[PDB]
RNA sequence: CGCGAGGGGAGCCCUAGCACAGGUGCUGCAUGGCCGUCGUCAGCUCGUGCCGUGAGGUGUUGGGUUAAGUCCCGCAACGAGCGC
């Protein structure tokens, strides 16, 4: 089922913006812009689903981001539709590279939370 | 130490020798301290992270506002320290 539905509204995009890279995964283009290889994606969407159904079995923490508005809160309800972490709310340096400094601030977020109730 | 003779010790004083004192003599280019100054100027940096072979850069820049690095929004940065 997951196919046509993805042929419901969920393929084609852009137009002389692309990267000769991403070439492989395109199948045509019409009125301009990109068609992309719908059968080509249901493969991928296997491989991918495997390691996350995978990884979630395994308990890991997946941490979802998108900061553009047309995927915007999107990823907020799904995020806690599962309590995996996320960040559409603008994205940080050092998220995860500095991530002890970071967390620092949520340590004073917790201490917020001390005197919020 | 004795009844007293007399002698002797502390102290202080002078005379004597020695140890040593004393110096507003030099060096602020050997120094502490304190003070003047740019300046009551908004400025000067640290930790971590990322960029760079490196010196270093980023933050501290940008838009708004203030007496002000004041605050705000923004931002590969997140905070913090001496400063207002
Ligand atoms: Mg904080
Ligand atoms: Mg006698
Ligand atoms: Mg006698
Ligand atoms: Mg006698
Ligand atoms: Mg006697
Ligand atoms: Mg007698
Ligand atoms: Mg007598
Ligand atoms: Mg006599
Ligand atoms: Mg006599
Ligand atoms: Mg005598
Ligand atoms: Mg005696
Ligand atoms: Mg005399
Ligand atoms: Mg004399
Ligand atoms: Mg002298
Ligand atoms: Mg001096
Ligand atoms: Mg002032
Ligand atoms: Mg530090
Ligand atoms: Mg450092
Ligand atoms: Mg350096
Ligand atoms: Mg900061
Ligand atoms: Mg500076
Ligand atoms: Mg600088
Ligand atoms: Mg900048
Ligand atoms: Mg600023
Ligand atoms: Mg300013
Ligand atoms: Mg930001
Ligand atoms: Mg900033
Ligand atoms: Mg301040």
């Amino acid at each position: 089922v997951k196919e046509l539905l993805e042929a419901g509204v969920h393929f084609g995009h852009e137009r002389k913006r692309w990267n000769p890279k991403f070439a492989r995964y395109i199948y045509a283009e019409r009125n301009g812009i990109h068609i992309i290889d719908l059968q080509k994606t249901m493969e991928e969407l296997e491989r991918t689903f495997r390691f996350i159904e995978d990884l979630a079995m395994r308990g890991g923490t997946i941490l979802f981001v998108g900061t553009k508005k047309q995927a915007q809160d999107i990823v907020r309800m799904e995020a806690e539709r599962a309590g995996m972490p996320y960040v559409n709310q603008r994205w940080l340096g050092g998220m995860l590279t500095n991530f002890k400094t970071i967390s620092q601030r949520v340590h004073r977020l917790e201490e917020l939370e001390a005197l919020f109730a």
